[PDB]
């Protein structure tokens, strides 16, 4: 795998020598676990700064927050049970609290045998996530089986053997530093490096950026021996780093109660240490480098137990700080929510505006949703915060390195949400909205643009984040304005029209449809402003036939019928609507298909053309030349398309031919002109007819996609098209069924007159009419036709009466023939067709229900296609192109509102958006479900409180049975003596 | 239950599963008629 290790990492033999590094890779124990664990022989006297890059960088582990050190001797018997209370309740439960490191000497046997007891019981006990790492350094020279581990190349997996001064390894451990020095057996050998590497952790920066702080560290020591005190005093000495001293050790205490001041140090070295030690140095040296400075060593309380300890960290952590951090910043740096909910509401100290307007910068940048709302709650106003040199630096943070970052190599709230909506925070983009200013046209637009960006993008696993989320976002758009068109539906109305200036000018309704947003056009409300906007101006659910009425005949507009100087804007009007330039189309359309048959049926001689075909070749020249106006005029955001504005020729082209229906009408109208031009010329008369027949067809089958816009044949049209998975199969079961009985037939009948065509007539064609009703038998049997031998091969023959069936026919084994069509008849009218109905059936049940979503989506598109086409009719055409080339959408999609009107419309809509959170946070508070969990934390709160009150009955029964004994003691020396 | 607890917190496996032990495994027989009929032939 990789080999720089051994070019970089270096070792030592035995006024020594330099060589390259053998002995590396993984370790595995044959036990229960989910990973093998690293090791790495290392020479002392490194920089390590290069073994803190292999461990953040190679190795998979992640840079730490918090680092503790275990530093202490108790000799090795077993510890008195509150020390094993205390390494299991407060150095685990806050090492996977925040993810923190454990530097303990790795072996087995010493201290870090009680370590790996308690993490091994904090994992077999509950599972919380978060595994809890920790290191192990320790001297090559004291391990107690070598030669399965050294190889050149090295060993990934090493099977490992405890059996077969010297140590085992601890099987509890993730890294294993092996510092060596060379030797054989020394233990106590390495302790430079370790207090290098303790060192060097503390001048470097948390976070992504460096923005924060300087990662905290710590050594804490329970009980030593008597060297202990010169490992405290080197690195209280040089580094400045804080101590933790616990309480009611053996070689400890003795800073306990020279702390506790604030010769007698000849009566303290002696008592609470090893008596024979030497009262030279130890009483000047070893205790007065230590007292010089007392703001670093903190007495950890023995009255006060557990379950406060990362209290006592953080209050010692900060104390030390000032021989610029501070509380808010180490909270934020950690996950705990806790401490700032007692550091915000407790009191004490009345909080400024510095601290809180530094520590949401560190806030936003390491993704901790949880603490923004605290931060912005009972905090600063937004107003004050946010700065443009601020929201610059915030940009210039960059957290990947293939989004934005791809995408700027080419280079208040709402600025937020921008930001947000960039770098994929879900957390982060509901809060921002929920606290936004424009609500509906925003849920849209983020859809819209999660959809775009979901596309340059490589990966799957960011394209399933994506889509749920711009799921999340159109779900709650649709319930938003669900809430508010329950009142006052103009409202409504005026609400959904308008133009939003955050975006351009750009509608709400037009950014719907450019993201393909089926849920928003599936609910009702918009379907509802959708049939007023298809009346146009000014009508209301008036029946078909006072339109029709109208249409007819021109002065019933302006009488009672119609229901809404005056009459020539009453008579623009009524032909503005859309409604009645459909109306116009259709019956325009009809005209033509009933000249083109009057042309077709009894005119179009072989002769010089006339009038009445020169109106259709007229007519025809119109229609290409508003297919051509429909065709250039100009698809869809959500697939990826050029968009709005300007498009090159060479994508409108590859737009307009994709669509089936203009493909079609391409091909009629090429067609058309193949016949027309076929005609003038002569001697090729016939061909004409023939092609233009066949073309009728496909003029007359395009009167379908015109009704798609009506109401009650909208979702009827769209279905027809989504059955063909069954015909062809039909086709196909039929079509090998059949083939074998015509020649089956064929074969047996033997008749003797035959060319190609009449053989394959009497195979194909009449087996398929005999699946309609028509079984003519006489072809069929002998026993209805005339013995007649007139032919010459041996046999018996017989003679047809029909046309097509030859002149003779065989009779032996006439029966065969009879039973081949009972067979026939049978499996093809009652299996095949009942089978097709139970398919249809059974196809059409399913479907159903997302064909009508897929209808209603696409109606404000057919509805918006009408209205730029032009106001007159075919026969009108020239006069509307002229007015179109003399100079060579704005009805119902802008209203234009007076700004009072629009801040009172704001305040109406963010009244109904406050309360529906609200009532839909109190709804799941109030379930059935979070109750059960509020009774298990208060049960859990009243059984801890009842834990103190049991050890009081026995103090206080204690301390009345000492009053009892004093005062008979008392009593006996007043009156007994 | 207990093979969880006894090699949860215990012992690794690669000291425990020897050849001996395994024959010593597979020599118990706890029913008459499936393995033992299956090893009637062998």
């Amino acid at each position: 795998e990789q080999s720089w290790i051994p070019k970089i990492f270096k070792k030592k033999t035995c006024h020594t020598t330099e060589k390259p590094t053998d002995a590396y890779g993984e370790l595995d124990f044959t036990g229960a676990g989910r990973k093998h664990s690293n090791f790495l022989r290392l020479s002392d006297r490194t920089d390590p700064a290069a073994v803190y890059s292999l461990v953040t960088r190679t190795w998979g582990f992640r840079a730490p927050n918090l680092v503790v050190s275990v530093l202490g001797g108790s000799g090795g018997p077993v510890l008195q049970t509150w020390l094993q209370d205390l390494l299991r309740r407060g150095l685990v439960r806050a090492a996977q609290s925040t993810g923190a490191w454990i530097v303990t000497g790795g072996l087995h046997t010493g201290i870090g045998r009680h370590v790996g007891v308690a993490v091994r019981d904090h994992q077999m006990a509950s599972t919380g996530g978060t595994k809890v790492v920790a290191m192990g350094v320790a001297p090559w020279g004291v391990v107690r089986n070598r030669d399965t581990l050294i190889n050149p190349k090295g060993s990934f997996p090493a099977r490992y053997r405890w059996r077969g001064v010297q140590f085992p390894l601890d099987y509890n451990y993730s890294a294993f530093f092996l510092v060596d020095d060379g030797t054989h057996g020394c233990l106590g050998g390495e302790n430079r490096f370790r207090l290098r590497l303790e060192s060097y952790i503390s001048q470097q920066k948390t976070g992504v950026g460096g923005t924060g702080i300087d990662i905290p560290v710590l050594l804490l020591l329970i009980d030593g021996d008597e060297k202990m005190l010169t490992r405290i005093e080197n690195a209280t000495q040089a580094q400045l780093p804080c101590l933790l001293v616990a309480g009611s050790g053996g070689a400890a205490d003795c800073l306990a109660e020279t702390l506790e001041d604030t010769r007698q140090g000849e009566a303290r070295d002696r008592i609470r240490r090893f008596f024979p030690k030497g009262d030279l140095e130890v009483l000047q040296a070893q205790v007065e480098r230590i007292m010089t400075r007392k703001e670093l060593l903190t007495v950890y309380s023995s009255e006060d137990g557990s379950e406060e300890f990362e209290t006592i960290v953080l209050k010692a952590l900060v104390k030390a700080c000032g021989s610029y951090l501070d509380e808010l910043r180490l909270a934020v740096a950690w996950n705990r929510v806790d401490i700032a909910q007692s550091e915000l509401f407790r009191g004490d100290i009345q909080w400024r505006s510095f601290h809180l307007e530094a520590s949401l910068m560190d806030a936003l940048l390491n993704d901790r949703p949880e603490f923004v709302r605290l931060l912005i709650s009972h905090g600063l106003s937004l107003g004050h915060f946010l700065t443009p040199m601020r929201l610059a630096q915030l940009y210039s943070a960059a957290p990947s390195n293939s989004l934005i970052r791809n995408l700027l190599d080419q280079a208040p709230w709402s600025d937020l949400l921008l930001w947000a909506l960039l770098l994929n925070r879900a957390q982060m983009a509901m809060y921002f909205w929920e606290m936004g200013s424009n609500a509906v046209s925003s849920a849209l637009g983020a859809c819209l643009l999660l959809r775009v960006m979901a596309r340059l993008e490589p990966d799957a696993e960011e394209a399933a984040r994506r889509k749920d989320l711009a799921f999340k976002f159109e779900g709650m758009g649709v319930d938003l304005f669900g809430e508010c068109y329950r009142s006052s539906e103009v409202r409504a109305a005026r609400l959904l029209l308008r133009r939003c200036p955050l975006w351009g000018d750009a509608t709400c309704l037009q950014l719907a449809m450019q993201a393909d947003a089926r849920a928003f056009f599936a609910q009702d409300g918009v379907q509802s402003l959708l049939t007023q906007k298809w009346w146009g101006d000014m009508a209301s659910t008036t029946p078909i036939w006072a339109l029709v009425l109208a249409f007819f005949c021109p002065p019933l507009i302006y009488t009672r019928l119609i229901t809404f100087r005056r009459c020539l804007r009453r008579w623009f009007h009524f032909w503005g609507a859309p409604v009645t330039i459909f109306m116009g189309n259709v019956v325009s359309y009809l005209l033509f298909l009933l000249l083109f048959s009057r042309v077709l049926l009894v005119d179009f001689q072989p002769a010089p053309p006339g009038s009445l075909e020169l109106l259709l070749y007229f007519w025809a020249f119109t229609l290409l030349c508003e297919e051509l106006r429909q065709g250039l005029s100009g698809g869809s955001l959500a697939s990826g398309g050029p968009g709005p504005g300007h498009a090159s020729l060479s994508q409108r082209l590859r737009l307009y031919l994709a669509d089936s229906w203009n493909q079609c009408d391409l091909v009629a109208l090429t067609c058309f002109l193949l016949g027309v031009g076929c005609r003038l010329t002569p001697g090729l008369y016939h061909l004409g007819r023939t092609v233009l027949c066949i073309d009728f067809m496909v003029f007359t089958v395009r009167l379908l996609h015109i009704f798609t816009v009506n109401k009650q044949l909208g979702p009827k049209i769209v279905i027809v098209s989504k059955m063909m998975k069954d015909v062809f199969f039909f086709l196909f079961f039929l079509g090998v069924w059949l083939v074998a009985y015509g020649v089956a037939t064929e074969g047996l009948l033997r008749p003797r007159d035959s060319d190609f065509p009449s053989i394959l007539r009497r195979v194909f064609y009449r087996p398929y009419l005999q699946i309609f009703g028509q079984i003519p038998q006489e072809d069929m049997d002998v026993a209805l036709m005339e013995h007649s031998n007139c032919s010459s091969e041996p046999g018996f023959w017989a003679h047809p009466p029909g046309a097509q069936a030859g002149t003779c026919v065989s009779q032996y084994a006439n029966w065969l023939v009879v039973l081949l069509l009972v067979i026939f008849l049978l499996v093809a009218n009652i299996l095949l067709v009942n089978l097709l109905i139970a398919m249809f059936s059974y196809t059409f049940g399913k479907v159903q229900g997302n064909s009508d979503l897929y209808w209603k989506a696409q109606r404000y598109r057919l509805i918006r296609e009408f209205h730029s086409r032009p106001a007159l009719a075919p026969p009108f055409i020239v006069i509307s192109h002229l007015r179109l080339l003399l100079r060579q959408a704005l009805e119902h999609f802008r209203v234009y509102l007076s700004k009072e009107a629009e801040r009172k419309l704001l305040t109406w809509e963010s009244v109904h958006k406050e309360n529906f959170l609200l009532a839909r946070a109190r709804d799941k508070r109030e379930s059935d479900s979070e109750r059960l969990k509020r009774t298990s934390q208060k049960v859990d709160l009243a059984l801890k409180q009842l834990g103190h009150i049991r050890e009081y009955e026995q103090r206080l029964k204690v301390l009345e049975r000492e009053v009892q004994q004093c005062s008979r003691v008392l009593g006996w020396v007043a009156e007994a003596l």
